[PDB]
Protein backbone atom coordinates (compact mmCIF):
# COMPACT_ATOMS: atom_id res chain seq x y z
CA UNK A 1 0.00 0.00 0.00
CA UNK A 2 0.94 3.81 -0.10
CA UNK A 3 1.44 6.20 2.86
CA UNK A 4 0.03 9.44 1.05
CA UNK A 5 2.47 11.36 3.73
CA UNK A 6 4.23 13.03 0.49
CA UNK A 7 3.00 16.44 1.47
CA UNK A 8 3.86 16.45 5.12
CA UNK A 9 7.25 15.38 4.35
CA UNK A 10 7.52 18.19 1.93
CA UNK A 11 6.06 20.95 4.51
CA UNK A 12 8.50 19.32 7.27
CA UNK A 13 11.24 19.64 4.88
CA UNK A 14 9.80 23.35 4.51
CA UNK A 15 9.45 24.16 8.05
CA UNK A 16 13.44 22.63 8.71
CA UNK A 17 14.61 24.85 5.83
CA UNK A 18 12.65 27.72 7.26
CA UNK A 19 15.02 27.86 10.69
CA UNK A 20 17.90 27.07 8.81
CA UNK A 21 17.56 30.22 6.58
CA UNK A 22 14.72 32.27 7.70
CA UNK A 23 13.37 35.23 5.90
CA UNK A 24 14.74 37.97 7.82
CA UNK A 25 11.75 39.67 8.85
CA UNK A 26 9.60 36.88 8.96
CA UNK A 27 8.70 33.86 11.81
CA UNK A 28 6.16 30.63 11.00
CA UNK A 29 5.50 27.24 12.30
CA UNK A 30 2.67 24.80 13.16
CA UNK A 31 -0.05 25.90 15.40
CA UNK A 32 0.20 22.26 17.47
CA UNK A 33 0.74 19.07 15.82
CA UNK A 34 -1.35 19.96 12.88
CA UNK A 35 1.73 20.38 10.34
CA UNK A 36 -1.16 22.02 7.76
CA UNK A 37 -2.06 24.92 9.99
CA UNK A 38 0.54 27.27 10.43
CA UNK A 39 0.85 30.91 11.99
CA UNK A 40 3.41 33.65 10.99
CA UNK A 41 4.72 36.81 11.98
CA UNK A 42 6.54 39.36 10.01
CA UNK A 43 8.03 42.42 11.47
CA UNK A 44 7.49 45.73 9.05
CA UNK A 45 10.15 45.78 6.85
CA UNK A 46 12.68 48.64 8.03
CA UNK A 47 12.61 50.50 4.42
CA UNK A 48 8.33 50.50 4.37
CA UNK A 49 6.16 52.88 6.39
CA UNK A 50 5.01 49.76 8.36
CA UNK A 51 8.89 49.43 10.22
CA UNK A 52 8.02 48.84 13.63
CA UNK A 53 4.70 46.98 12.78
CA UNK A 54 3.95 43.08 14.03
CA UNK A 55 1.65 41.95 11.40
CA UNK A 56 -0.26 38.27 12.55
CA UNK A 57 -0.77 36.04 9.38
CA UNK A 58 -2.39 32.45 9.35
CA UNK A 59 -1.00 29.41 6.50
CA UNK A 60 -3.15 26.84 5.58
CA UNK A 61 -1.36 24.32 3.56
CA UNK A 62 -3.51 21.78 0.88
CA UNK A 63 -3.52 18.27 1.61
CA UNK A 64 -2.07 18.12 -2.04
CA UNK A 65 0.73 20.71 -0.81
CA UNK A 66 3.01 21.68 -3.05
CA UNK A 67 0.45 21.28 -6.28
CA UNK A 68 -1.49 24.19 -4.98
CA UNK A 69 -0.44 27.30 -3.07
CA UNK A 70 -0.82 27.53 0.73
CA UNK A 71 -3.85 29.73 1.70
CA UNK A 72 -2.52 32.91 3.29
CA UNK A 73 -4.21 35.66 5.08
CA UNK A 74 -3.44 38.75 7.28
CA UNK A 75 -4.88 38.68 10.68
CA UNK A 76 -3.80 42.03 11.42
CA UNK A 77 -5.07 45.11 9.55
CA UNK A 78 -3.02 47.27 7.33
CA UNK A 79 -3.05 50.04 5.25
CA UNK A 80 -1.66 48.23 1.77
CA UNK A 81 -3.59 48.18 -1.98
CA UNK A 82 -2.98 44.78 -1.96
CA UNK A 83 -4.53 43.58 1.47
CA UNK A 84 -7.77 43.64 2.01
CA UNK A 85 -10.03 44.22 5.37
CA UNK A 86 -10.92 40.46 5.51
CA UNK A 87 -6.73 40.17 5.18
CA UNK A 88 -6.94 38.66 1.89
CA UNK A 89 -3.53 38.91 -0.50
CA UNK A 90 -3.47 39.89 -3.66
CA UNK A 91 -0.45 38.05 -5.22
CA UNK A 92 0.08 36.19 -8.05
CA UNK A 93 2.42 33.03 -6.67
CA UNK A 94 -0.67 32.54 -4.26
CA UNK A 95 -2.88 32.18 -7.28
CA UNK A 96 -2.30 31.73 -10.75
CA UNK A 97 1.32 31.93 -10.52
CA UNK A 98 1.82 29.37 -7.69
CA UNK A 99 4.28 26.45 -8.71
CA UNK A 100 5.76 23.22 -7.27
CA UNK A 101 8.94 24.71 -6.97
CA UNK A 102 7.97 27.64 -4.77
CA UNK A 103 8.01 26.99 -0.90
CA UNK A 104 6.51 28.93 2.17
CA UNK A 105 9.42 30.76 2.89
CA UNK A 106 9.53 32.09 -0.97
CA UNK A 107 5.88 33.02 -0.07
CA UNK A 108 6.72 34.72 2.81
CA UNK A 109 9.48 36.69 0.86
CA UNK A 110 7.60 37.67 -1.80
CA UNK A 111 4.84 38.98 1.12
CA UNK A 112 7.27 41.27 2.52
CA UNK A 113 8.33 42.28 -1.23
CA UNK A 114 4.72 43.02 -1.95
CA UNK A 115 4.68 45.35 1.41
CA UNK A 116 7.90 47.40 0.03
CA UNK A 117 6.49 47.52 -3.07
CA UNK A 118 2.95 47.57 -3.91
CA UNK A 119 0.97 46.77 -6.92
CA UNK A 120 -1.75 49.58 -7.19
CA UNK A 121 -2.95 48.12 -10.61
CA UNK A 122 -4.28 44.77 -9.31
CA UNK A 123 -5.57 46.43 -6.11
CA UNK A 124 -7.72 44.87 -3.26
CA UNK A 125 -8.20 47.90 -1.71
CA UNK A 126 -8.87 50.72 -4.47
CA UNK A 127 -8.67 54.30 -2.32
CA UNK A 128 -5.23 52.45 -0.75
CA UNK A 129 -4.34 51.91 -4.44
CA UNK A 130 -5.14 55.76 -5.55
CA UNK A 131 -3.22 57.28 -2.49
CA UNK A 132 0.03 55.00 -3.92
CA UNK A 133 -0.36 55.89 -7.44
CA UNK A 134 -1.11 59.88 -6.70
CA UNK A 135 0.50 60.98 -3.33
CA UNK A 136 2.88 58.85 -2.23
CA UNK A 137 3.97 61.03 1.09
CA UNK A 138 0.16 60.98 2.03
CA UNK A 139 0.42 57.19 1.72
CA UNK A 140 3.50 57.12 4.09
CA UNK A 141 2.03 58.80 6.63
CA UNK A 142 -1.22 56.80 6.53
CA UNK A 143 0.41 53.46 6.54
CA UNK A 144 2.56 54.78 9.61
CA UNK A 145 -0.54 55.74 11.24
CA UNK A 146 -2.17 52.62 10.67
CA UNK A 147 0.91 50.59 11.84
CA UNK A 148 0.72 52.29 14.59
CA UNK A 149 -3.30 52.18 15.23
CA UNK A 150 -3.02 48.66 14.53
CA UNK A 151 0.14 46.31 14.55
CA UNK A 152 2.43 47.89 17.00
Amino acid sequence: HHMNSMALKRIHKELNDLARDPPAQCSAGPVGDDMFHWQATIMGPNDSPYQGGVFFLTIHFPTDYPFKPPKVAFTTRIYHPNINSNGSICLDILRSQWSPALTISKVLLSICSLLCDPNPDDPLVPEIARIYQTDREKYNRIAREWTQKYAM
